[PDB]
């Protein structure tokens, strides 16, 4: 059964993806109602140098936009900035607009990515929000505007829109309100990502999933207290756990309390010694405790 | 730019999933036209012991069936075995039936699993068919009838329907014609999966994806001839490579010949030595050459 990333189904999101073109830039937009949200960098005359966005807005011609989906051409009637996103009002309303809210994702939380290639949905996969506000996915040219989403209790939330990839390979996007996650600039810059902080909540859930998979070599007879682990975590770029309550079910099923896995984290952070855990060679923090519980038990 | 096991979008498949129940057994079915296809063990009176399907079919009653989708219910007017699958005719044609075909999956090929629970699609993810006709899915209770599909050249193929989980954890399903992959029986028995043979085509593609993503510690000034690797492959449960021509473009982009990666495989098979390749601590044959080329370069 192992442990793998899953994506919630994409049915409600795909009919909202449109191809947005301006000049030499071709990417994706999110068509909801008569609005189309896209990364505002699409109207940049040159993405190899610093962009003055209000200068580009004052020189924008709505007749140069090309917003389409399949065989429907959407005429742009108004353009406005909203943060780092471009909000374009079109002459047609999306007949397949789903009931939806807008939500911001926090660090250590999982969501789904509908990877779209120049207006065409191509694939869908699950990601996780790193401490600095980035994610580790797979984006290439023409995939900006790809939408992140998550369904909670039958409520569809749009949470992410892709903008850029940093030099270290981390991927940077914004919420649908135009606020960039982690506060990164939407410029072709050399800006750095901070030091990454592993979510210890997720590493413990990852280690519980490995015990359910019959992988127990990393568990010894040594325990480590919560307080002592939290003192170790802040000097080793791990978050501190508030409590062990979230793992009550996983601990009873596997026969290992959180304190046993906390000791494993400290030992395995120095290297797996040549062995693997769920095919990984390092600690994985992309699975929340709720994810692991649902994937293993439903 | 990254490498992730991806699934194709599920929008054309979700409206075809239905809940299928009979007595105390509940699973998923595939609603196309006025036909619903499900695993036949939904009518088994006892999943605990060996099932006599001839007795179960003789004592079946159409009205004891219940197939439904979003509070709308379908009446079963006919039930028939087709291989290990039940084919039920219902009194309503699926208005969202997509243009589709049926197809079998070969070893080493990738397809998409739409995991479902009691007729409600829950998650979608990509899998790769292992050499013995199994997949390392994540099916748990109530996921029987979950549908595998693949989109090729704008043609939708239904390729998989979930049945059981072997004692070793591997997952066995059938195609949509009732033929179980790998020849396993739909019986609660201790069937043993054969020896897994790693797809060398997929491992090479995985290592090419690593080079594209900046991983290169596993390549040295060494390179292994194709025949020399194939002789090693038949000894260490790896597929033999007919040629290197499927990697012509990947070899040009990364400047690394297949032969250089062939020696990497032989060395890496003995362990990574504490190093990683795109988070992996072991070789992974879950990505085809076509998967990698498309994910890295768009195409
Ligand atoms: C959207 N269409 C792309 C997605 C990129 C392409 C490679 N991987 C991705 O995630 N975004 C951009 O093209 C984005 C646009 C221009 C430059 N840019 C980048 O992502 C660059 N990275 S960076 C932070 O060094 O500028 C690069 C080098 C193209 C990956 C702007 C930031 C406006
Ligand atoms: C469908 N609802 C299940 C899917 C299973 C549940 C656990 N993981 C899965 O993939 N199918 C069955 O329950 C299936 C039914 C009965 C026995 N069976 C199994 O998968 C069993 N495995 S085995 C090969 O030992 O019989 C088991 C013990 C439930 C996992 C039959 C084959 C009819």
């Amino acid at each position: 059964s192992g442990l793998r990333k899953m994506a919630q189904p994409s049915g409600l999101v795909e009919p909202c993806i449109v191809r947005v073109s301006y000049g030499n830039n071709v990417l994706n937009g999110l068509w909801l109602g008569d609005e189309v949200i896209c990364p505002r960098h699409v109207i940049a005359s040159d993405t190899t140098r610093v962009i003055n966005y209000e200068n580009e807005m004052s020189s924008v011609r709505l007749h140069n936009f090309s917003v389409s989906k399949n065989n429907v051409f959407l005429g742009v009637v108004s353009a406005k900035y909203k943060g780092v996103n471009l909000v374009l009002k079109v002459n047609q309303v999306n007949p397949n607009t789903p009931e939806h809210k807008f939500k911001s994702i926090k660090a250590g939380e999982s969501f789904n990515i509908l990877a779209c290639y120049e207006g065409c949905p191509g694939s869908v996969y699950g990601v996780n929000m790193r401490s600095q506000g980035t994610i580790k996915g797979s984006f290439i040219a023409g995939t900006c505007g790809s939408v992140g989403y998550v369904s909670e209790n039958a409520t569809l939330y749009f949470v992410y829109m892709h903008h850029l990839e940093l030099g270290n390979g981390s991927h940077v996007g914004s919420n649908l309100e135009g606020e960039m996650y982690g506060g990164y600039e939407d410029q072709p810059s050399m800006q750095l990502e901070g030091t990454n902080v592993m979510s210890s909540d997720n590493v413990v859930a990852f280690l519980y999933a490995a015990l359910i998979n019959g992988e127990r070599w990393f568990v010894t007879n040594t325990s480590m207290s919560l307080e002592s682990y939290n003192t170790w975590a802040k000097t080793n770029s791990f978050t501190e756990l508030s409590s062990t309550d979230a793992f009550s079910m996983l601990a009873a099923k596997t026969g290992q309390s959180v304190e046993k896995l906390l000791d494993s984290i400290v030992r395995l952070n120095k290297g797996f010694g040549g062995r693997t855990i769920l095919s990984y060679g390092s600690l994985c923090d992309e699975f929340t405790p709720t994810e692991v519980i649902r994937q293993m038990y439903g």
